[PDB]
């Protein structure tokens, strides 16, 4: 049993309520809100059903694939190790206890299916400048798996259960919206694939569940610098039905792996607002989350990477 570490990147989560400030503040690059921007953001949090059950989300994917991957083959014995991006424990972090326990050989997995130079990449160059620096550790890195068979066929069948559900009429006039993190539109100018590879997504999606009709969109987006990635999903629903009258509309966050404020807030309430209004019907298949079937695929993702 050759010992490997399995390094799990991931933005990161508050863990309690006195944690937004100092998270919201590193995301806003050291300017921390105004008090009334950090008083909206604990309430939003509170609508969505609280911030303690969004970290463990993560905690348990990880534990779930380590346990997973050890089970599924008898060569190599992983040992999980959480490296995020907004909140302790950071990437270098991570980096440093694999280190310090002795790990020489690791593989990294960020938990978005997509890639960009904007977030992938930025995870895996400190990673790997951290293990240099410590030197003794090499990390091989998965870029992208949003084409993997098995992440794909989890959100066909959702997308298949959630139109079988749906009366005869809606299901004439529904309308698929896949969508991911909204980015700097500048990332273009670096030949960034992650555009091409949502639209991608969402034609392997809809194909698979034998949609004709759907939308790729974004969501989530900054505090405008210089133009972010669009349509918002906001705005392509209210144009979607001002053109065609969709009745009604089926959210699929491919972005997104967890029930996390940008899925549980932007889409379940923001985009829900713009249904409501417009009389639409509102649907948003589960989130793989910790769920078996998507810890398989990701077992797969890490297990193709070593040639395993």
């Amino acid at each position: 049993r050759k010992k490997m570490g399995l390094l799990v990147m991931a933005y990161g989560t508050p863990y309690k309520e006195e944690d937004i400030e100092r998270y919201y503040t590193h995301i806003r690059r050291g300017r921390k809100p105004e008090p009334e921007m950090l008083q909206d953001l604990k309430d939003r949090y509170e609508a969505i059903g609280g911030i303690s059950p969004l970290a463990q989300i993560t905690e348990q994917q990880a534990h779930n694939l380590e346990q997973h991957l050890n089970e599924i083959q008898d060569e190599i014995t992983f040992k999980a190790y959480i490296g995020l991006k907004h909140i302790e424990p950071f990437i270098e972090d991570a980096v440093a206890e694999m280190h310090k326990d002795g790990i020489t050989e690791a593989v990294s997995i960020v938990l978005a299916p997509h890639f960009s130079t904007f977030s992938v990449q930025s995870y895996n160059k400190r990673a790997k400048e951290e293990a240099e620096k410590l030197g003794g550790l090499t990390i091989t890195s998965v870029e992208s798996w949003y084409d993997e068979p098995k992440f794909v066929t989890y959100w066909v069948d959702r997308v298949k259960e959630t139109y079988a559900s749906m009366p005869e009429d809606e299901r004439e006039n529904a309308m698929l919206i896949v969508s991911a993190h909204s980015l700097p539109e500048k990332i273009k100018e670096f030949g960034d694939p992650y555009p091409d590879q949502l639209h991608e997504s969402a034609k392997l999606i809809a194909e698979g569940a034998g949609v004709s009709e759907y939308a790729v969109g974004w969501q989530s987006e900054g505090n405008t610098p210089d133009p972010w990635l669009g349509p918002d999903v906001q705005d392509l629903t209210r144009d979607l039905f001002e053109q065609k009258g969709y009745q009604a509309f089926v959210y699929v966050p491919v972005g997104f792996v967890a029930d996390h404020l940008e899925v549980l807030y932007d889409n379940d309430y923001e985009c829900k607002v713009v249904t409501d209004d417009i009389g639409a019907s509102y649907y948003r298949p589960e989130m793989p989350n910790a769920k078996p079937e998507f810890i398989d695929a990701l077992a797969t993702v890490v297990l193709k990477k070593l040639g395993r």
